[PDB]
């Protein structure tokens, strides 16, 4: 059996919430988040990956296009064939499209490879969460509610499993039997729950928080 509840903050293994701005970077973020939390494990170090780093360098030849948005899988594939991402203090955010600044001298993480979780399937998608770490998602986040939400279980009746938002599922949970995924967002700590969301689990996979899945390893050898 798995554990009910599991917060990875909890293990240090979560950077500060950040603030995406009028950039379209969520996937970048998601991306980030997600090998912070691997790196984190294998070295003991907490350390914000640039997100700037992707928007700038993870470009066409992975299909993301900065700004106007992108996806976490490719994201993850870049900074494979780069062999490194740098630091957040190196490369800092500035939300808005720039020329590619990667430097070797501030790599902070590599990535060994990535995995992709099958669609819908929040089975998976928990066990994942539980036994490997945060876990790159997409959501459905086109609905007032959603930038309107402040505090509890967030269940949006007209939601779709289309997603158009990366975020971050750094945990799972219940409250009085209500079930959650714990979402890190990139709003800013002003959004929801000090920038975190609580989204609906095991409710027909609930603005498609399991439809595209993928977490990066970063191995010993
Ligand atoms: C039915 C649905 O929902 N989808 C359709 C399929 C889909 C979807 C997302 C997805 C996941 C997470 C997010 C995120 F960011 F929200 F987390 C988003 S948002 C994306 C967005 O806004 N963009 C994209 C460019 C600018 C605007 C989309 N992945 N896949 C799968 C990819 O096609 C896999 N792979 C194919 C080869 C690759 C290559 C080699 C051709 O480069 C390109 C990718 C959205």
């Amino acid at each position: 059996i798995l554990p009910d509840s599991v917060d990875w903050r909890e293990k240090g293994c979560v950077t500060e919430v950040k603030y995406q701005g009028s950039c379209g970077a969520s996937w970048a973020f998601s991306a980030v988040g997600a090998l912070e939390a691997q790196l984190k494990l294998k070295t003991g170090k907490l350390v914000s990956l640039s997100a700037q780093n992707l928007v700038d360098c993870s470009t066409e030849k992975y299909g993301n296009k900065g700004c106007n948005g992108g996806f976490m899988t490719t994201a993850f594939q870049y900074i494979i064939d780069n062999k490194g991402i740098d630091s957040d203090a190196s490369y800092p955010y500035k939300a808005m499209d720039q020329k590619c600044q990667y430097d070797s001298k501030y790599r902070a993480a590599t990535c060994s490879k990535y995995t992709e979780l099958p669609y819908g399937r929040e089975d998976v998608l928990k066990e994942a969460v539980a036994n490997k770490g945060p876990v790159s998602v997409g959501v459905d986040a086109r609905h007032p509610s959603f930038f309107l939400y402040r505090s509890g279980v967030y269940y949006e009746p007209s939601c779709t499993q289309n997603v158009n938002h990366g975020v971050l599922v750094v945990g799972y949970g219940d409250l009085n039997g209500k079930e959650y995924w714990l979402v890190k967002n990139s709003w800013g700590h002003n959004f929801g729950e000090e920038g975190y969301i609580r989204m609906a689990r095991n409710k027909g996979n609930h603005c498609g928080i399991a439809s595209f899945p993928s977490y990066p390893e970063i191995l010993q050898g």
